[PDB]
């Protein structure tokens, strides 16, 4: 819980293993003095926060030459008052002046954590400890207010921080500058971990030493980019999986996004994360606030894989839609790789009835639907039906499948304005467009101004009307490029800088208020296949479209790389179409699917086209994923072998049930070489006493042989049939419960 | 530099290396290439292809493989497609943010002409310089645009700069104007920086490239102690003697950015100038802006290379030409001598016996003015303190002049203490913030150097000191950060600019007192080292390279700073011990040695030394002076690196011109038992010359000594002194004589 | 010497009062931890094998971790330094010790995951730097 | 032989050779302990030096074929020691498996360690099969020194 000392003005906040702990000073601003593994409550750590002279830096004033801004590790700095790091805020007066002198004035704990208002946000729903303390300062310059929010969950080792500024002044004050959370550390000895790629190529890991200066990830694509993630980690450098200390960090937003680590001239660390202060400002009137993104903070003495799952918990019962959060994802069917545009109500009611042959669930209608759009070039924005492919509108196709047993669901992309369209000639006032500047397209199409009412108003209405209309069970919202040439004639001059962040804001009302009215209508995120894959989506949709790349080699590393900050539950995964559309490869069906299992599995391919034999496979694997779903979905991951550690080669990982009894491991292989070393896969996870069998072989297991010793695995042989490469390997692991005289 | 009009394919050829670029559909300028030299070609159709990539916009619906995300720019904005950092913003009136670049004319001159108001580079030597500019205007607001691009042939230098104009009517405004962009095909580099702090500068680190940003800045209105303006992108495998490297300096001593980002396609754009951070600067209608000048530079002979060049660039094109190539005197200082506690009759105690020892300039340091008893007081009060020096300082140097040697003085010009006459006058002066607690810094503040009204009052004073006492030599020093920065001088709006203003007027008053007062030498300080930058060096020919002046820890700063500096640039003085700094103790002949590469001087108080010392000195002074010419302008070589493997050996070497002279030297930090054989590789020299090392009778050919070495002796225990912080000095002389060769 | 078997090998006749009295004290300070010093765990922290080797630190507790002595050594001196901070081992987390002639008193967890704040290494004008020894002796109370 | 001390997590091995017969035989090789290992992802970590400078820490990977350290000085020298251990790549001083051997013995011996054509590991600790050879006549015995793993 949070320890709080009046006499001092010590808060420290205790999770079941993590202490943070920070102190108002002399100067009246915070000082960060420890992060880690937890320690004792003291009402005072007097020797953690020792200052000593160094020169050629400012000192507070002329009775305390000792105490410099430079070397005191502080808990949101402005800069100006003789720290040179970067701030974690910034704010500009009508002088000209840019200057802050935060001052503590009084604290507030709260019992629980409510949502923010109109944030994506997280919550204690769910009486597991929370606690929120307030910490309040003013400036003594311009009376500006500001609250720093901290909130323990103690049984998740996470900790949640934000800041609201309060201008309670008569002056006009801009934010130059807002970030979510600032951790400042003794020592730099860590490794930076990041998660950078691109499209079809998204969040591999990449892991580097801190160096002495700025080393930071961002965003200015007005979204969290395809490019840089933004979870991120410092590990020690010996910390891997399995064992080690390492912070996490996060952040529940989804539009323009730092995580900023500086390493000082003293070895210290500062990381910065919140909105990117690059192309961001915020006008704060009187009476007026601002209240930032969440940032999610954690550490653990035990590992990367102990660190993902801590926050999967809290995740899942704090954050993420609670509707959805713990409900079994549906098996669905997608036309788009499948037909793209060339279809109609005819030849997808063939793939229809197929899917309910092989036990799928759920079939969403992709891209196409719509206006007259048939090329990727049109009609966006016009969302009512293709006459020419649903004759008798969607209703009808919608009630065929309803009848057949199945979920119906259909895709939307509520930003985007296609110039050949009926709103376009309706509302061209609508577009984002710089005034004398040549528009840019991106797969042909411009993107809607979200930073106004009327047009969120507009969307709801589309969308209502057509959930009602056909009794929607799913909606795939995607977004499929990047806002250029940033402005908006409903904003005044000095606001323009204000775009970016109220057209996020913007997005989440739509979501909000379609969630609100509809709370059972099942949303996955989307852009080009998670563009967008961050927190800020979680709230409100609980999947996302992980990756438009759905090779199951490529998802070997896609997956891998993300469930380091995002559970399995998270991530869609379809089995496909060989040879691969997005770069060539051909893979067994038995390795697409086996890749697919560890998230939410979905199939996108044509099903009309399969041989007997193909048709039974397919069907044998869903209810195979059916009979283990609790588990693929919702089971404990573990991460093993990595592609990112040496030849990258082998990848492999595993899920567990709660009470253990129960697992799922598998092992992937890239390549398949000759004359090999034998096989040994240690299994995670298991408990040590407790006997287990391993799909249908005879021999019972302890577990600590499992993870001690390893299982022998056979060697990948040639059999002149088909390719080796790509080869997986499934190992269904359960206890035989049982006394025993062990 | 070659122009092809017909596809305006602008390409430039220095002795070794090719940088291309080219005037692209859109309008705006695409880099091609940078590395070695290449032959010139109309166009390079086969470099810029270009391919459709998914998920980014296009130029229009024409052209959907043109997309700026995967094409080279050679100055790019933000808005257009492009989501890498940017060169450059502008905002206009409405708060629009875009900017649309297009070419409309070149212009090829020859030579290089000064910059108006900044430090810059020149060629008056006739050396085949060349400058090309190349303009374009925003479609949008009518803005002009000015790239700068002068060819160095000889030292495989480029400079560059940009420069705005704003011929239309309404007001522009400039939130970033970096001085360079480079954009390279991909990110097999390791970033190599010079980071430290105070009493330990430039340290050096070498980390490769990852995706995003890896940066070093300056926010504090002085390149740093803590990082320096001058980086180095390196191949993995390049090292001093062999291999590909590019090196990036900036000629400019405020707020700097170098950075280096790595896109989803794994290529860099590194860029270098102002810090867009605390910065934006207003343009008027009819008004300009000009950027500092950036130095680049590349070569795929090592980084030894890479430093000799850019220095031979520096030492013709960049320096004070007054002293670029004059030795500079060995002198003293009484700062760690005496402190404040001192007076007329003690410093001639020292000025007499420093005489004896062959020293050839005096420098008074801090404490003669106002009533400096403290560092806390007077700052500000630029005039004679009669408690210690009753006849004025007239007299004292008068006296210094008599003894045939040179005089020198300290201030810290752009500084105001509370406590001070100026305070009294002026306290509109001290740079505060309306409502804010003044913050203090080594208990004074900083002067607003942005109003032109403070620098002719400084020059007025300084100018009266230079002329009343005949100075020789000036330490202009620097000893805080500014904080609670404003300016009244300035509108709202203009505070964005005061950072770059108070470096102008820094740069008004050397600019100043160096054309009235040209025999003055100036040696720039900061605390040491904390604005060691090329800005300063074409003012003042040479630094305080730190305050740091223990032996050990100076070969670290000294091997550092050498990447981006040479010798002739920095300031030694051999010190006291155990060292004020930090305790360590050391042999007069280290220090010694230590600081022969580089401007010796001397800074401790010899009249406290015993006759055995005092001759120890005298001869130190005499072999610095013989081989002056060589320590101070030599070619340098860095051989064992402090910070390679375990830092225990640090070695270098200083070559003539004609390669028949050479000074190396050897510094071991820790002593170790029962050691490995010491063989010493020199370089630098004539393969086929004979040579001989100190007093060792044979006679080696230059490819004995570079490719077999030299034998070293062990460093011994000998029950009489510490074998800690040794150095092995070795004075290597060409043979002269008729001799019939088997080569 | 201290983390071994005590011993001396020099003409301690040539030595002044005030070193006499050192080793005195040294000899005295040794017994009085014999049974520690050369028995108790010992713990490596620091190691000059790993990065610069410039400081090295190691550690004996006793069977029980009420008691334990530690020693940080640093072979050069650097100005403008960091923080130190040191890391114990092997101490009860739950249990409150006490550190050379520090007045406050430490849970075990706090020296061992927070670490113990040490002073900067001051130059004194008297004596080098250089090979420099802080040594804690740590008791519970 | 196969001595286990459960308390320490030591088990001490040796061998022992017996000639019943009634020819000559001769030894020209007799470790102490031979340890296979399933694979070689392993750092050797050993002690070596000369006078004055005894016992240095060096860390590096196992590589495919032969590394090892000896003495033939009919000392354990000076140069490299008996003591050494295979640890994981991330294995620490507070942290991670790691394995231990030394040797009960004071002349010439051998550590080493051959990662064969598999990835797998082979540990010998023992006498220095160089400059050693044993006559075992009928009925007599030799006794290897005792191996610490």
């Amino acid at each position: 819980s949070i320890h709080v000392n009046e006499a001092n003005l010590t808060f420290h906040l205790q999770t079941d293993h993590t202490s943070y702990i920070f102190q108002i000073m002399k100067n009246g601003e915070a000082g960060q003095i420890y992060y880690g593994p937890r320690i004792h409550v003291q009402p005072t750590y007097q020797n953690l926060m020792s200052q000593e002279w160094r020169d050629a830096t400012p000192s507070l004033n002329e009775e305390n030459p000792n105490f410099q801004p430079a070397t005191i590790k502080a808990e949101y700095a402005s800069l100006g008052k003789g720290d040179f790091r970067q701030p974690a805020f910034q704010v500009t007066q009508a002088n000209g002046s840019r200057i802050t002198e935060l001052t503590y004035d009084h604290y507030q704990l709260l019992t629980g954590k409510q949502r923010l208002a109109n944030l994506p946000s997280t919550f204690d729903d769910t009486d597991d400890d929370a606690q929120t303390l307030v910490v309040s300062f003013n400036d003594r310059i311009t009376g500006l207010a500001l609250d720093l929010n901290y909130s323990i969950f103690p049984h998740q080792d996470v900790i949640v921080k934000s800041a609201k500024f309060t201008n309670p002044s008569s002056e006009k004050l801009v934010l130059n500058r807002a970030l979510s959370s600032q951790l400042d550390l003794p020592d730099a000895n860590y490794d930076l971990i990041q998660f950078s790629g691109t499209w079809a190529r998204e969040r591999h890991l990449y892991r580097h030493p801190l160096r002495p200066g700025m080393q930071s990830i961002s965003s200015l694509r007005m979204a969290s980019s395809h490019q840089q993630n933004p979870f991120m980690m410092l590990a020690r450098p010996q910390t891997t999986d399995e064992q080690g200390a390492v912070f996490g960090f996060n952040l529940v937003y989804s539009g323009n996004f730092l995580d900023a680590i500086e390493v000082d001239q003293y070895s210290t660390s500062r990381i910065l994360t919140g909105i990117n202060p690059d192309e961001f400002g915020w006008n704060l009137a009187p009476q007026a606030t601002f209240q930032t993104p969440e940032a999610i903070l954690s550490y653990t003495s035990a590992g990367m894989n102990q660190l993902s799952q801590q926050m999967a918990s809290f995740y899942q019962q704090h954050l993420v839609n609670p509707r959805f959060a713990h409900e079994e994802r549906p098996v669905l069917i997608n036309n788009w790789e499948a037909t793209y545009f060339d279809f109609n109500e005819a030849k997808l009611m063939t793939i229809v009835n197929q899917a309910k042959r092989l036990g799928i669930e759920m079939f969403v209608l992709d891209d196409g639907w719509f206006g007259h759009r048939d090329d990727d070039t049109t009609s966006l924005g016009d969302w009512f039906v293709d006459q020419r492919k649903f004759p008798d509108g969607i209703e009808h196709f919608s009630q065929a499948v309803h009848q057949q047993g199945m979920k119906f669901g259909l895709w939307f992309e509520p930003e985007m304005v296609s110039v050949d369209s009926d709103l376009y000639q309706q509302h061209p006032d609508w577009l984002i467009h710089a005034p004398k500047s040549t528009p840019t397209p991106g797969r042909h199409q411009f993107v809607l101004d979200m930073a106004r009412p009327e047009v969120v108003d507009y969307l709801f209405k589309l969308m209502s009307q057509m959930i009602e209309s056909a009794n929607l069970d799913y909606i795939k919202w995607d977004m499929n490029r990047y806002a250029t040439e940033m402005f908006s004639s409903r904003l005044t001059s000095d606001q323009q800088l204000e775009l970016p962040h109220r057209y996020i804001l913007g997005v989440y009302q739509l979501y909000a208020r379609l969630t609100q009215a509809y709370p059972n209508v099942l949303f996955e995120s989307c852009a080009s296949g998670g563009g967008r894959f961050d927190l800020g989506m979680m709230y409100y949709a609980p999947q996302a479209w992980t990756s438009d790349d759905t090779d199951a080699a490529e998802r070997l590393l896609i997956q891998f790389g993300t469930s380091y900050g995002y559970p399995q539950a998270m991530m869609g995964a379809h089995v496909s179409a060989v040879p691969n559309d997005q770069m060539g490869r051909i893979t067994s069906l038995k390795t697409r699917g086996a890749v697919a299992f560890f998230g939410d599995l979905g199939y996108e391919l044509d099903i009309t086209k399969m041989a007997p034999t193909e048709l039974d496979q397919v069907k044998k694997q869903v209810a195979f994923y059916k009979c283990y779903r609790q588990l693929f979905q919702f089971g404990k991951f573990y991460r093993i072998d990595s592609p990112f550690v040496e030849d990258g080669n082998v990848t492999s990982w595993q899920v567990v049930s709660d009470d253990q009894k129960q697992a799922i491991a598998a092992r992937y292989q890239l390549l398949n070489h000759p004359n090999a070393p034998y096989t040994r896969f240690y299994f995670k996870g298991l408990r040590p006493n407790q006997r287990y069998q391993i799909n249908d072989d005879p021999s019972t297991y302890y577990g600590d042989e499992l993870m001690n010793a390893g299982y022998f695995v056979p060697t990948i042989l040639a059999d002149g049939q088909e390719s080796k490469d790509f080869y997986t390997q499934l190992f269904v692991v359960t206890a035989i419960l049982e006394h025993h005289h062990h």
